[PDB]
């Protein structure tokens, strides 16, 4: 057994109009642990018929939450925030437990993840419209903003508390409901964050909780006319489907899908930060978030003790299961992504890239955390997310040259770069072609600064004042009055 | 001949990287006056090879465009709209020429189109960026706003001015560059809009203007990679394919689409404003808008005064060509377009409604002005768009029953309702499902307030202090500083 | 011996609140605090000397740094904390402005839970101190524009609201990113200590905030003129707020002020009667009358001059006066003589005129004075152009539109005003056409944390509450930096 | 005789409601040439019952120029812009000749002057109000802004063209109408503005200028009930008068006064560039401007070699009548001045400071563009403004000793600080009790970001997205409805 202090918060059932429920036929996914291959429990398989009727009761619920004050909808949300607050290290444990990654790091992501509730409680009640001067006499006009509705979420396993909130936060903040599908390789968080959502008072049918079949139940969440939101994190290649599957009826989307980061270091940068934040947007969760750095550029100038520093670092980090203490590498989500990280380092070195450290196999899931020198941009590593602990070091000469490189990509979520220099700040922060940009960071995730990509990388921006719009629509009030 | 003051507004050619070109096939499309069927001109049926080209030169002028000020970027804009100004009559007779609206209406339009020009000309100095407040000590957050690129903008025949501006003003504010086409029923507006635009010194590339085959230039703009944003006005059906279109390269995307607009009068309203309302709502451009009133609903204690107050005005509706004095009323735009409203017509009048005044041909293209009594939610007018000058007067008793009869469609772009009543004001409002609503006032048009719709009406906003940001790409910058 | 039969009874203090420690007088002096509703002595507090307050100014200033680096985030938690523990103490807090001020402990409790929302507000407002990013005119340049807490600030606060008064202005000064030196009404407290026993126990730094009592001239005199102090913030009378603007002057210093009104109560004859009535109820007799925004003025259409009357006289019969801490009981004291002595002036100058008297308006006994309405109040009786602080609707009749508007903005003040009708173009008119900060609109309740609240003309500087609350207590900088392309 | 292309430009008379006015008892100010000594011409010298009557003559005007939409108000402030600009030489001209200033500062002001009138025209089409959601259902929140009424501005000599427009163009923009007092030393430049204000349209009493004694004057603006708003710039001195003076009236209140501007030169500063920001923020308008380098506070690592570099440049400045062609340094305004200037010389000197060049007088009101070096906190000019053409250069040896320098003193208008390090901007940024900072330039004015002070260095903003609402005041209402 986990050893959970509440153990109710583990569950093998979905959360569909305030009751936890299995499928109709009575069919399962089993959630295994990757460090170890035990079995976790299972989860529902739920059918489009189910899904139906969520979709059902979500629309039901809709007007009566809706119809809320602003601060009622905060004083539940702040409930649910304090509730995941205090029930943390369970929480962060089934994450560890079915994800991989290590407790400090779960700990981490049910902070972050807590804190889009509370950001968007604040913002429920921070809804402002306009007035607008009109250009004739005898007329006023007013902007006011209401929820979308009924809207859907799909989330991906490398976040699996995280991305829940920053979609779930934002839509019952605005007034709308959400029917959230968590992915099958981690939908146990989300069924915690669903019973601690009910504790909080969320009344029935607000929030549900459903998993099963990617691919139908997306096409239903698509298809019906019901929904009037998705909201996506996930691949590049399947936003680009349900992008086309919203078509049909207009459906407002949110989409936030691959990166291919560039993380730049300059001869004037302070080197040993440089290395500090390399270590942690390459490696964090095992390389496994969207932001990684993906191609690192370092300056001919600083290449050689950059890769002599950052190796003695990588050196270090110890490799285990999650639970244990000291891990700061867990396992690997699935084979295939090993798969990927070997395929990476093997077309690196056959094309004169050196691995010096690591980059090999330790058994089951887990893999060494590794380095390669001598990258270039005839690698495949330069276009294709490696999302695995591999950190390849791309020599360069020029800033011109490596904005180019860095730009010379269909994505554009995340980059970072480190110089001390005033002026090439503004250029290179500027010249960047990425939503999300850190200077002189490694770590640039929070709550209050809008996240999302531009190009491939995405649709809309999460967290800050940004966030809660892409839950809303704009209405234009133009009255006519007697003067 | 069209009598121009100045001739040279008149275009047979595209204009294509600053230049001045017909097809490389030398084909064309004939543009006819709907009111004689006489034959205006011609314009190009460009190649997809030189679409491809255009979208080349628009990439090759972006860098500098967007690397001018805002405030030289405005001082251009500034010049078109004031180019515009002066040359309102020779673009009115272009418009009326082409497309059927009286000179008068076309002249208003000018004007209008002008406005978002001048709007966004200032809008150009006011993307405003943020500072946030950091979560952690020794970082500082940013936020910036820049050009999304490349932008492509398919537009429709019934407002052959406003519909570019509408799109061209907020892009090339921003920083982008865009490419226009406009449909083939009215393209000489537009082409006359791009001669202004040379001599207020948009350099060549900025903007460029496309006449062809709408699925084949459609399908390489939604289809090419440099292209990063579209935006699309007309028919929802065409709107759904563009989408789908858009999402392998996941394309940022506004459209405005269909509407079925209701505009209701309750007991209490001012009969006689509402009847003004009315009639500027339904019988402009002769009926053929998406914001036009489609669904008439008369509380059933005014209803009878009302239908007699209204057709003692749309008997009053001059019907004919539109550069002669005293029309309000054109021809309609082709032939299939009369069939829908006779479709509309007998439809009712075979369910029981009457045909209390006009609704039939008059010669050519010309149809008289109609009103309907004894309309009901069985028959076709209720659920399609009429876009033509019928007044289809449906009954109610009771608020409940109108909102809910209102909101039961896919659309939700205008609508339009009267009451003295605070309180009813603030409920009627509110429960409208539409991205636009007209209190007491049958004309909301501005370039001030934020235009688009909800549901299936479309995606974004045009106009007002939302507009720019359809153009623009949010950065979020997190830079970490010794203290 | 006795006490108040508080849950917490280290909420009410005897000593001020002076760089994180609890003190007394230099000189031991103090001042006595009397419960209004029997005279009985509730405690003391001390009557600090200059000298005392320079001291406190100089804690201040030494406590501004290490507050105004800490992040936003870390000010709201701490902010957040100091709101749970208010709410979390609530019926104390009532039962002690209940016992120094006289308000019925219902009112006492609605005005600590209304103190406390401005806390959460602001401790969310931290967070949202956004600055801005401008076009350059120029190539090669960028600008930014932040926002940094003013510094030392000082609050001066009145009777009337012992509790939102303080948190009004602490709540969004803290939130910046300043530290506030607070003065309270020697009529009330009691409140502002206990909020103070608040504040350190949510891990409130040495003096970011300090609660000071004693002399308002000398105490105000020096706040005024101490070149340490960036901001005063002041509630009170307009001849009180027209001098402390004047000691501002030497120095500049920033300033906000909530000062008198003279609020027009205006109820037309489309208005839905029985609302009206409600909302004058509410506006006029809530503490006793002696708000800020109580309306002052009622201004009823001739159409329904006369079922109003007759409505509000039924609901004014049904009043209950009594000690505020007894069941039923809805007006309480007033807090001193001489605020009866003006409602009888109000009163005996009406009817020397030929306003009519037509129920209460009596002295009960003590500090206790009887609800009454006057009709046939007209522009030239004395309540047409000053405020009577107490329990008594002066009801003028009007016949048009225009003449009420007219007669509404005829005063030098312009808080709050508040008017009843169903028309909606009426309801334009009237609101636009109004001099007042604050208007309500069909409701005689318009107070909460999330709009701004203030006056124009003579009624004060600057707004509470809102997006726009903490911009009053931070400075603008404009940022132009050149860079290399 | 002053070679204007439009002669009607230079005015002997008062803008009182619509006319041009002597004073009543026909009393006058000679304006004269401090190039050379001639007279200029008269302006009246108007009683206070005269003010009484503008005073008046404002309110009447307010009610219908508030009742203008904004869109009309815009208008006729751009017409103004536009006039301003074409006749800017001529201005310029009437500028040079009576405050000194060289033809070309002159145009340049008369352009800047202008583009805060361009600017609010703008900005009057913007002023937005709020809908805030409501703590209370059945209940709606709304916030406006309305003009504050009829306004007062005092302007100063050393900007006579930009100090008023700053001022005026906001509070017409908002719907404020203004009585502007323009300074005795240079109320032509503000004449010619009203001359222009007038032949824009802007309507009789909207825009008023009154030439006559300060003190008796401002009593009368300042005590006047019908005044709401007075905006003054000019000495510390007369602020804290006008505001107590506010005071019985609880006058809202705008005022920019003295500075004591630090230039912080570090070692690792761009050194020449730090050079030309030095000449630009010391030696603009002979050192006569509000925001100009007063202490000039150079890092003892290149102290010596900045003085070198300074001293090339000061030793190249054509000192000269303003309309001399190559003249970059014109007359000071008033002897007093010229004393003061010499005082700081004489008293640095005497603390040990050494004059290493210029700082002598050339005759009439001219007096050579100095340098002082060794200059110390002890000395005068570290606490007095100099207010001439004087580089009191200031030795530090650290940050923090030159942050607690730079902020030892009862100002805060501007600020100017030289670095290439990245942190180190943010530090001194953020560190220096300034409203404006620049950072690595000397000029930072334009009219779209906000200029004002902290401290004694005043109240309110001005230019930008802040500037308008100085005039507008902020009504909340709250409209309770029947759901």
């Amino acid at each position: 057994m986990l050893a959970l202090k509440d153990p109710s918060l583990l569950k093998s059932q979905c959360l569909v109009n305030g009751r936890w429920i299995d499928a109709a036929d009575g069919t399962t996914i089993k959630v295994t642990n990757p460090a170890d291959g035990s079995v976790i429990g299972t989860v529902p398989s739920l059918s489009v018929a189910t899904i139906k009727e969520a979709i059902d009761a979500s629309a039901k619920a809709l007007s009566g939450w809706a119809a809320k004050t602003a601060k009622e909808r905060a004083g539940i949300l702040r409930k649910w925030f304090d509730l995941i607050i205090a029930n943390a290290d369970d929480i962060a444990l089934i994450m560890t437990s079915e994800q991989g990654k290590p407790l400090a790091e779960a700990r981490g992501e049910v902070l972050y993840a807590a804190s889009f509730i509370e950001w968007f409680a604040e913002e429920a009640k921070r809804v402002y419209g306009d007035t607008i001067p009109a250009p004739q006499n005898g007329q006023r006009l007013t902007v006011i903003r209401q929820p979308v509705g009924v809207t859907a979420a799909i989330t991906p396993w490398n976040f699996p508390a995280a991305m829940i909130t920053r979609k779930a936060a934002p839509a019952l903040a605005a007034g709308c409901t959400m029917i959230v599908r968590p992915a099958d390789l981690t939908p146990l968080t989300a069924l915690a964050l669903g019973v601690l959502a009910e504790k909080a008072g969320i009344p029935a049918g607000v929030l549900q909780i459903v998993t099963g079949k990617a691919r139908e139940i997306g096409a239903e969440l698509t298809s019906n006319d019901t929904v009037r939101k998705l909201s996506f994190t996930g691949s590049t290649e399947v936003g680009r489907l349900l992008m086309a599957q919203c078509a049909p009826t207009i459906k407002r989307i949110s989409l936030e899908l691959g990166g291919n980061a560039p993380f730049i270091v300059f001869d004037d940068a302070d080197l040993d930060a440089a290395v500090d934040g390399a270590m942690v947007s390459k490696y964090r969760n095992a390389g496994q978030t969207c932001v990684c750095a993906n191609r690192i550029y370092v300056q001919r100038g600083v290449y050689d003790k950059f890769a002599e520093k950052l190796a003695a670092k990588v050196k270090e980090l110890k490799v285990g299961n999650g639970t244990e203490p000291g891990v700061v590498i867990g396992p690997m989500i699935e084979e295939k992504a090993i798969t990927k990280v070997k395929a990476h380092i093997e077309d690196a070195v056959s094309k004169g890239a050196k691995l010096i450290t690591g980059g090999k196999e330790l058994g089951g899931l887990f893999f060494e955390p590794g380095i390669l020198t001598g990258v270039t941009s005839d690698m495949l590593v330069a276009k294709e997310e490696t999302f695995g602990p591999l950190a390849p070091l791309f020599a360069f000469d020029t800033e011109e040259e490596v904005i180019a490189q860095a730009n010379d990509t269909i994505f554009g979520l995340a980059a970072y770069f480190y110089t001390e220099n005033f002026s090439r700040a503004i250029r290179v922060s500027e010249a960047l072609e990425y939503g999300m940009v850190g200077h002189n960071t490694g770590l640039i995730s929070n709550e209050v600064a809008p996240f999302g990509g531009v190009k491939q990388s995405g649709l809309g921006r999460e967290g800050s004042k940004y966030g809660i719009e892409e839950y809303l629509e704009t209405k234009y009030i133009c009255s006519a009055y007697k003067r």
